[PDB]
C-alpha cells in the first residue's frame, strides 16, 4: 500500500464523487481507510443510523487502540442506549446494554452499573447528570461536538481528515496521458489493451 | 456516461477487488450497474442476507420493470416468509406477508390467500406443493437455481453477467504508462506524486 | 342430594351474594353450573374479560354440544380476534387464530379462510361484512344481543337462567331452624340459651 | 357475634369440598379470608402460577401489610424474574423489574441495584449469592420452604392455618335437622313427608 498506490485510491475517491456513486465512496472511504469524511460522518449521525455509522467507524479504528477512540465508541453507544430508553423499548436498551456497552465495563464497573440502573427509571432524565437531555434531536447535535473534539484529537485520524486539493477529472486525466503514450509509437480503441498502430 | 468512462469503472473494478476492497467492489457494480456479480449474488442468497441482495438487485432492475424480474423478487420474499414461518415466528411472517408480499396480490389473488393460509398449518410442509421443503439451506439452494434462469433470461440482465478479460492491475499499467508520458521529454534527469504532473529539472 | 342438593347450591349462592364474596358467586354458578348469571357475563364480555368469559361458559356447555352453543364460542372468539387486529397485536391475532378458531374450519372451510385473510388487512372493515362495525364498544354490545338470543335459544340453559325468588337470608333462617330442634331435642329447654358452635349438636348436661 | 358466620362459611368450605367445586373452595378462603390452604398455595407455587399465587395471597394480606408480608412477595417476585432471565426473555424480566420489583426498592436501594445488575450476565449464576441455584423446579422448592415459613411467623395467618375438624357433610346434617324442625309443627305426618323446597318451610296438611 505504497504512496503511489494510496493517491490512486484517492483519484478514484474523486472519479467516483463526479460521477455521483455516493455509497461507492465512502465504502472505499471505510475500506481503504485512506480519508475520514468528517461530514459524512456528521450525516449519519444526526440521522441517527448507528449501524452504519460504526461500521464506517471501523475501517479507521477499533474500540481499544486508545482512549480517543474508546471514549468515541462509549458515546455513540450511550446515545443510541438512551433513545432505546425513550421511546421504551425495553427489550432493545437491555439488547445495546449487553452487547455494545458491556465491554466498556472492565474499565469501569461503577460507570456501568449506573448506566445499567437507567433501564429502571420511567424517565432517565431523573438522573442528575442527564436531566438537562433535551429530546433526540438536541442530543445527537450536543454529542457529535463531543465526537468531533475526539475525532481531531484522534492520534490515528491527524492527517485523514483533509481531502487533497485536486484539479478536476485527474484520474481522466491520468488515462488521456496514458492513451497518448500508446500513440507515442505515431505512425498514422479500449481501455483494455494497448493501442496497436498500424504501419 | 461515456463509452470509455464505462470501461474505466470495469478498471476499478478489478482494481478494487486486486486490493480486496470487497464491499466497495459490490456498491460500484451496483452504483454503475454495469456488471452484475452472479457469485456474490449467490453467496447473499446462500447466507439469507435478504435486504443486501434486494438492494444490490436494485442497481439493476425495479420489481416490476417486467415478469422476469417480478417473479425475482416474488421467490426471495416467499422464502423469506416461509423461514419466518419455519421459525415460529409468526407476527414476523404476518409482517413479511403484508410489507412485502402484498404487492403481488393483485396479479394473483388466489396464490396470495393459499400463501396466507399457509399461517395456520402446524408445519406449512403439510401442504402438497411444499410437502417436499428440506430446510433453510437446501430451500434455499433450490430456490438459487431458479433465480439464476430468470437472471439468465431477463433482458435487462444478460450482458452484464460476464466481465470482460483482462490482464491483472491494468489500471496501475495505465498509471505507469502515464508517468512514462510526464518524463518522456525530460533529460537532465535528477519519487513522484500523481497529483500534479512532473515538471523536469532544468540544466 | 339431587334436588335438595342442587336447592342447597342456590341458598349457598344466594349466602354468598349476601356477604359479597363476587368472585365466590361466580365459580359456584359455574362449577355447579346450576345458574347462568347473564348479568354478570354481560359485564365480563363489555370488559373484554374472553378468558373469564370462556372459563365461565365452559362450566355450562362446550364449543361442540350443539350448534347454539359452538355459535356462542365462535362469535365470542372472533370478536376477541377482532380486537387483537384493531390494536395491531398480530402475533395475540394469530396466536387467537390458530387455538381458539380452528375447531371451527371443519364446519366451514371457507369461512376460516376468509377470517385468516383478515390479518393481510390494512384494517379488518376493508372486509365488506366487517366493513359497518363501530368502535370496540358498540361491537361487544351488538354481539352481546346476539349471544343472550343464542343463550336463551339453547336447550342446555333451560331452567339455568332465572334465579329463584327467596326470602333473604334463607341458608341462615335453616340454621336457626335447625338449632332450635337441637334444644327441643334437648332436655328441658332452659333459655337462652348460648349457642357454642354449628361444628357439634349443642348439648345440655 | 358474627362468630357463627365465620363457622357457617367453614361448613360451606366443607360442603363444597365434597362437591369437588375446587375452585369454588379456594375463591371462598381468599375472600372470606378465614382459612389460608397451604397445601394449595404449595401447588400453586410448583406449578408457578405466579398470578393466581399472588391473587390468592391477597386475599389475606398486601405486599405493605408488615415486614412478613412484604417480604413474601419479595420472595416470589424475585423468583419470578429468575425464571424469566433462565428463559432468555429479557423484556420480561425488565417488566417484572420494573412493575413487581420496584416497590421493594425504597426499602433496599442497593438491593435493587444488585438485582437489576443481573440483567448484563450470561447467566445470573455467575452472581456469589446465586451460585447454588439449581433448575426451576429445585428453586420453587428452595423458595418454597422459605415462603412456608414467612407465612408461618406472619401475625397476619396466625389463626387461619388449621382447618377444624369437622364430621363429614356437616352442613348437610344441619339442614336434615333443619327439615325435621319441619315435619314437626302441627302436626298430622304419619309417613315422613315429601319434601317440597329448602326455599320455602313446608306446610303440614292438618
Amino acid at each position: 500500500m505504497s504512496s503511489l498506490s494510496r493517491e490512486l485510491v484517492f483519484l478514484i475517491l474523486q472519479f467516483l464523487d463526479e460521477e455521483k456513486f455516493k455509497e461507492t465512496v465512502h465504502k472505499l472511504e471505510q475500506e481503504s481507510g485512506f480519508f475520514f469524511n468528517m461530514k459524512y460522518f456528521e450525516e449519519k449521525v444526526h440521522a441517527g443510523e448507528w449501524d452504519e455509522v460504526e461500521k464506517y467507524l471501523s475501517g479507521f479504528t477499533k474500540v481499544d487502540d486508545n482512549r480517543y477512540s474508546m471514549k468515541i465508541f462509549f458515546e455513540i453507544r450511550k446515545q443510541k442506549y438512551l433513545e432505546a430508553l425513550d421511546r421504551h423499548d425495553r427489550a432493545k436498551a437491555v439488547d445495546i446494554l449487553v452487547k455494545d456497552l458491556k465491554v466498556f465495563s472492565t474499565f469501569n464497573e461503577e460507570l456501568y452499573k449506573e448506566i445499567t440502573q437507567l433501564l429502571t427509571l420511567e424517565n432517565f432524565r431523573e438522573n442528575e447528570q442527564l436531566s438537562k437531555y433535551g429530546d433526540t434531536k438536541s442530543a445527537r447535535s450536543i454529542m457529535l461536538i463531543e465526537l468531533k473534539k475526539l475525532i481531531e484529537a484522534n492520534p490515528l485520524f491527524r492527517e485523514k481528515l483533509v481531502f487533497p486539493t485536486l484539479k478536476a477529472s485527474r484520474l481522466r486525466t491520468l488515462i488521456n496521458q496514458s492513451l497518448n503514450w500508446q500513440h507515442q509509437l505515431c505512425k498514422n480503441k479500449t481501455l483494455f489493451t494497448d493501442h496497436t498502430c498500424t504501419p
